[PDB]
RNA sequence: AAA
């Protein structure tokens, strides 16, 4: 039996990519990946069968997951007669592993055997695996899905892939996706645009595929070409018709130039079709501030008259989205800051404040993303609340997950602004001479940091952070 | 899926 245990480990599949569940909503997940089958037929459904099946495994639910495989090896048969056994090879280990889980072993054992045969008839150099581009394809794939975290290993995977076969259309789709979200990932300020390359690449190779085309128009409005990316997204959509994974993009598109009407008529059509997307009722709360925001500028931050009343009908509107968007993705960070910012700007404060909390509590998403929710519940504690107290640590918090990002000077400006307030009451504060300390440190200035730290330390001498900083800061 |  642990020679069983020992070869499960060397499969590859998804029980060994290393796919926790704990990084995302697994009710999202499994919806969307659903919905992906139905509405995005340019994917691999062979692929999102086997995704599905570790997916529902990971709700516990074996039984269904094994149904799942089951239709796996119906596609294999139909989209893969030729090339048969070795495109078993994933949803046998999946089913091996489901075997054990259920503590099937002799049924388990007869899968990896199956695969091992597969394995020297094609001797590869492992005893159970053999290294495919297509497999390090579906490998980047799951990856993506699980968010943030893994969006690296997603693009070696593809790189992997694409070092077989550089011009495979499919392959292409799946780096530029993964180049173009790593462009909104971990951003230390400016827009990056690697993406766009691959995209024009990912495009060539697939003429008739509107999906990835929606891409590069938005990348070509990220780089100020509107004009090109416009063009685009006109012809995609004359085009294709209420494909809910291009409608929605399209949207996205719309609402940056600020034509937000017309994105609600997209978003409302991709809507119909998948209503419990997380995406569209996120894309539909932004355009609903946007407007709201546009009223209020037109009438200096206070409203009157039917003015009043659509800035309130708007607001109750984006929170009804957001709301949605949060309920049906429970790892959907920005799902609660936009809830709760909505909350506040509705003087809903006691909501606020639950939402934020719960955010406070997600340990598992990036570290980018708590560093967005401690800065935006910094502003809620310091512009509604008034709390300049609680205020001034959440932008510390916000500063010690992610220090370089393009949010860095707007916090530490508005901690050396709240500090240096306190301490004209009160030079004795310690709270503000660690915050000019830690800032002033993070600023290069080592000297001003050190002199902070020493203020603060005797005030409160056995301090293990103040200790750790005064040497730290020693150490350069 | 925010900036
Ligand atoms: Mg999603």
């Amino acid at each position: 039996k642990d020679t069983l245990k020992a070869i499960l480990l060397e499969l590859e599949c998804h029980f060994t990519w290393n796919l926790l569940k704990e990084d995302i909503d697994l009710f999202e997940v499994e919806d969307t990946i659903g919905q992906q089958l139905e509405f995005l037929t340019t994917k691999s459904r062979l692929a999102l069968y086997n995704l599905l099946a570790y997916v529902k495994h990971l709700k516990g639910q074996n039984k269904d997951a094994l149904e799942c495989l089951e239709q796996a090896e119906e596609i294999i048969q139909q989209e893969h007669s030729d090339k048969e056994e070795v495109r078993s090879l994933v949803t046998w280990g999946n089913y091996a592993w489901v075997y054990y889980h259920m503590d099937q072993l002799e049924e388990a054992q007869k899968y990896t055997g199956k695969i091992g045969n597969v394995c020297k008839k094609l001797s590869s150099p492992s005893n159970y695996k053999l290294e495919c581009p297509e497999t390090d394809c579906e490998k980047g794939w799951a990856l993506l899905k699980f968010g943030g975290k893994y969006y690296q290993k997603a693009k070696a995977a593809f790189e992997k892939a694409l070092e077989v076969e550089p011009d495979n259309p499919e392959f292409n789709i799946g780096y530029a996706i993964t180049v173009y979200r790593l462009d909104d990932s971990d951003r230390e300020g400016s827009v990056k645009s690697f993406s766009l390359g691959p995209l024009r690449k990912a495009v060539t190779l697939n003429p008739d595929n509107s999906y990835i085309k929606v891409f590069l128009a938005l990348k070509l409005q990220d780089v100020h070409a509107e004009a090109e990316g416009e063009k685009y997204i006109e012809e995609i959509l004359d085009q294709i018709s209420s494909q809910p994974y291009v409608l929605r993009y399209a949207a996205k598109f719309y609402r940056r130039k600020n034509s937000w009407n017309k994105a609600l008529e997209l978003l409302k059509k991709a809507l119909e079709v998948t209503p419990t997307s997380s995406f569209l009722h996120h894309q539909m709360g932004l355009c609903y501030r946007a407007q709201m925001i546009q009223i209020k500028k037109a009438t200096h931050n206070r409203p009157k008259g039917k003015d009043k009343l659509k800035v309130d009908e708007l607001i109750s509107s984006a929170i009804f989205h957001f709301k949605a968007a949060m309920e049906r993705d429970s790892m959907f960070a920005f799902a609660y800051t936009d809830l709760a910012n909505m909350y506040a700007e509705g003087g809903q404060y006691s909501n606020a404040e639950d939402i934020f909390r719960k955010a406070l509590r997600l340990e598992n998403i990036t570290d980018d993303h708590k560093h967005q929710i401690h800065y935006h519940y910094g502003r809620f504690q310091e512009f509604h609340r008034k709390s300049e107290n609680t205020a001034i640590h959440h932008y510390l918090e916000a500063l010690k997950v992610k220090d370089r990002s393009p949010l860095r000077t707007k916090l530490t400006s508005a901690l050396k602004k709240l500090s240096t307030k306190r301490l004209c009451h009160n030079a004795l504060d310690v709270q503000s001479l660690s915050a000019l300390g830690f800032v002033y440190k993070l600023e290069g200035e080592k000297r001003q940091a050190a002199e902070y730290y020493e203020k603060a330390q005797k005030i409160d001498p056995e301090n293990a952070e103040f200790l750790t900083a005064l040497c730290e800061l020693r150490l350069s």
